[PDB]
């Protein structure tokens, strides 16, 4: 039984300030895929970084298959973060998925949010006739369906293009590192949760302001998709097309990226 969500979390405190930035790692990363980011924020924020629960630094027996076979499992967890850590009004700076279970939290409590920075955010990968997000249900089908027995060969696979890295490269390594130190079956539930996603309902309800930072190429995110998140979120909201190749330019391209994230902690919409 889990006794404390700090600790289940591996929940780090640094800084001091007024406001606390919230670090979310995404998809097959953890806490310390922001360690660059970190040293430039401590003089101005407090700053809170947390593992999300399947991580491979979290325990296991904490991952509930059915609360997490759903995003807003998520998102309940976050804000159970964030209420034991006594933050609100904070801003949360996320990459895609975690970015994504942030704008869910801020519709049920957006008075724990006073902004979101995301980090190649999509709300929906599957095309319809109407919607544009890159990827065919059925290839997405049969893909999944034998993820299991391929989930190293697959994710080894794609990660060099899913990345702008070459397979020796140390972006590379680092991602695998951590992607491979999940478990195996609980990597393939969040695969298929987060490739089965649909966030368009929610974000006419999404109402704090979004920053939305995206690589000019992005195989997971068409440029069209940014579009599509600002002309559909129910507040304020700027895009920013940076120089960058790469589904996590955070970590392939920090030199470029990390600039550009500060400037949108920094600068409210005006
Ligand atoms: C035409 C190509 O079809 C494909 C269909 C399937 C895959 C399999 N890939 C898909 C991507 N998986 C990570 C999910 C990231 C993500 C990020 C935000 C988000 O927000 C909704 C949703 C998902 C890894 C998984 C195995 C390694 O490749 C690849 C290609
Ligand atoms: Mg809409």
């Amino acid at each position: 039984g889990m006794s404390s969500i700090g600790l289940a979390h591996n929940v780090t405190i640094l800084g001091s300030g007024e406001t606390t930035v919230v670090l979310g790692h995404g998809y097959g990363t953890d806490q310390s895929v922001w360690k660059l980011l970190v040293p430039y924020l401590v003089d101005d924020y407090k700053v809170l970084l947390y593992d999300h629960m399947g991580a491979g630094t979290t325990n296991p027996d904490y991952f509930d298959f059915d609360r997490y076979s759903s995003l807003e499992g998520y998102s309940y967890d976050l804000i159970a973060i964030l209420e034991e850590f006594q933050v609100s009004k904070c801003i949360y700076v996320g990459h895609s998925m975690s970015s994504m279970a942030a704008a869910v939290a801020s519709i049920f409590r957006p008075d724990l949010f006073h902004k979101l920075v995301m980090i190649s955010p999509t709300p929906r990968l599957i095309n319809t006739e109407e919607y544009y997000g890159g990827f065919e249900q059925k290839v997405m089908d049969e893909t999944l369906r034998s993820l299991d027995e391929n989930f190293k060969s697959l994710s080894l696979g794609t990660a060099p293009l899913l990345l702008a890295c070459d397979l020796e490269s140390a972006a590379m390594q680092e991602y695998c590192r951590t992607l491979f130190n999940m478990r195996p079956d609980i990597a393939c539930c969040i695969t298929r949760m987060i490739c089965g996603l649909d966030l368009r309902p929610y974000l006419g309800h999404v109402t704090v302001p979004c920053h939305i930072i995206q690589s000019s190429n992005d195989i997971m995110v068409p440029v069209a998709v940014g579009e599509y998140l600002r002309k559909n979120l129910g507040g304020p909201s700027v895009v920013e097309v940076m120089p960058t190749e790469g589904h996590l330019p955070h970590l392939s391209m920090p030199e470029v990226t990390i600039p550009v994230v500060l400037r949108h902690i920094r600068q409210d919409i005006t």
